[PDB]
């Protein structure tokens, strides 16, 4: 996360980083006892989640590392796109929810929300330009991106379907490892951070992420399997 804050630890319960190898590899989203949410191009290496956490690397009481039994890219997803960028990953058993461990409801309603919406991206992405890696997760209050807007050749030049959504990227944005993680609008999980590289922190070039409730019926699917 660029020009982010640190976030509260375990006030957003529902917030997992999605690993290889016990290495942050991605954000991801709690959204059912026994699946996370996360973006399709996060993934033979071990891939694990962890639950509860807020560093790291240190020992939280919280903390919890999750084995995966399945990882269900979404199956339109395709190398150098970002169309349908969703990965759910089914733990190896249901996890233990408490305080700091818990799904978060995802919208279901597709329609967008209002222009200006502020929305908030956890992440243990980047921080800066050289590359710099947080132990801790950061947060940011980001502000939604008409699609319009979006779209302008300025922007992003039509590359911005209904199933997709922008919010701000002046200064403030997702980056690397932020992907796959929660946009949170309303107490509700709208849309993932995208997978795609892209540049951050250029306001000309919004962020990007996949509108839940377009694919309602895929995670439905997913997760009733
Ligand atoms: C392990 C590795 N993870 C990734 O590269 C993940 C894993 C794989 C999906 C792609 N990934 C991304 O981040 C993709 N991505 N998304 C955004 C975005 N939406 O702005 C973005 C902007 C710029 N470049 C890549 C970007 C990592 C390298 C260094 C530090 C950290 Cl913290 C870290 F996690």
């Amino acid at each position: 996360i660029l020009g982010g804050r640190e976030a509260e630890a375990h006030a957003r319960p529902y917030m997992a980083s999605v690993q290889l190898n016990g290495a942050h590899l991605c954000g991801g989203v709690l959204v059912a006892e026994q699946w996370v949410l996360s973006a399709a191009h996060c993934l033979d290496g071990k891939v694990q989640v962890l639950l509860g956490a807020h560093s790291l690397s240190q020992p939280e009481p919280s903390k919890r590392l999750y084995d995966v039994l399945r990882a269900v890219p979404h199956p339109d997803s395709q190398p150098d796109t970002i169309d349908h960028d969703l990965l759910l990953l089914q733990l190896s058993e249901k996890a233990t929810l408490g305080p700091a461990v818990r799904p978060l409801p995802w919208q279901r309603v597709d329609r967008d929300v209002a222009p200006g919406t502020l929305c908030d991206v956890a992440g243990w992405g980047i921080v800066n330009h050289a590359g710099r890696r947080p132990d801790s997760l950061q947060h940011v209050l980001l502000p939604v991106l008409d699609r319009a807007t979006c779209n302008r050749r300025t922007h992003h030049d039509g590359a911005i379907t209904e199933r997709l959504m922008c919010a701000e990227s002046n200064r403030r944005d997702s980056c690397k490892g932020d992907s796959g993680g929660p946009l949170v609008c309303g107490g509700v999980l709208e849309g993932v951070v995208t997978s795609g590289s892209r540049v951050c922190g250029n306001r000309k070039k919004p962020g990007i992420y996949t509108r839940v409730a377009s694919y309602a019926a895929w995670i439905d699917s997913v997760l009733a399997s």
